[PDB]
């Protein structure tokens, strides 16, 4: 329903593999968004061209101020282009490479935000492949925002890479995983190796540096937790009391 004509395209806010995403403006209404240009070659010569469809059909249904909104989608087709929200603070990935780690506070706060979105997606009934820093936005009062649309094996379950079937408790798993990497710097399972990693992941084989808190590794180690099963509610995260006592942002 749109073309490359109606925006004005501006820098380019990152690059990637299958495509870049710049920074554009809606030339009828002085619209800020995100355009990100995707090639149809590219997404053929992967097969992830279903996927990216099915993905922007589930985007579509989701609304939430933790998630990055999806306005619309074309194609000349030359290219797939996307209409994203455009989060000015950029990703918590530079956010962590420049401040190395987290306090307990900021930290707390992101992964409240996180288990409110994930808690409004499982009640939606979808799922989340796998959480990365990376693919994790800032809004323009610094509010976190999921923007992957994933509806490297650090962030990645142990049930998920052992090839066994998974359901929502894999977003809990990337939750330990995430929270472990905002306090410490790096992520539990991190090496030079994908072999190893894989290890380290199904062993849940990991330490906890002397500064994290217990608390911190009390809720770590529940969202951890090898058997999905295991695994706390999203509404037990919400009400667990290193969240509660650190969290700026409510439920």
């Amino acid at each position: 329903q749109w073309a490359l004509e109606d925006f004005e395209i501006g820098r380019p806010l990152g690059k990637g593999k299958f495509g870049n995403v710049y920074l554009a403006r809606e030339k009828q209404s002085k619209f800020i968004l995100a355009l990100k240009v995707l090639f149809k070659a590219q997404l053929e010569k992967a097969g992830v061209e279903h996927q990216l469809r099915r993905e922007v059909e589930i985007q579509s249904h989701l609304r939430h101020p933790n998630i990055l909104r999806l306005y619309g989608y074309f194609h000349d087709a030359t290219r797939v282009y996307l209409i994203l929200e455009y989060a000015p603070l950029g990703t918590v990935y530079r956010e962590l490479q420049k401040l190395s780690k987290f306090d307990e506070q900021r930290t707390a706060t992101y992964i409240t935000e996180l288990a409110n979105a994930l808690s409004y997606c499982h009640s939606k009934r979808v799922i989340h492949r796998d959480i990365k820093p990376e693919n994790l936005l800032l809004g323009s009062a610094g509010e976190l925002k999921i923007a992957d649309f994933g509806w490297t094996l650090d962030y990645l379950p142990p049930e998920m890479i052992e090839g066994r079937m998974h359901d929502e408790k894999v977003d809990l798993w990337s939750l330990g995983v995430l929270c472990y990497e905002f306090l410490v710097g790096k992520p539990p399972f991190e090496a030079n190796t994908y072999q190893e990693t894989y290890k380290r992941i199904s062993r849940v084989e990991f330490t906890f540096p002397d500064f994290v808190t217990e608390g911190a590794r009390d809720l770590i180690s529940r969202l951890l937790k090898h058997n999905p099963s295991q695994r706390p509610m999203l509404r037990e995260v919400l009400e667990h009391p290193w969240i509660t006592a650190n969290s700026s942002k409510p439920s």
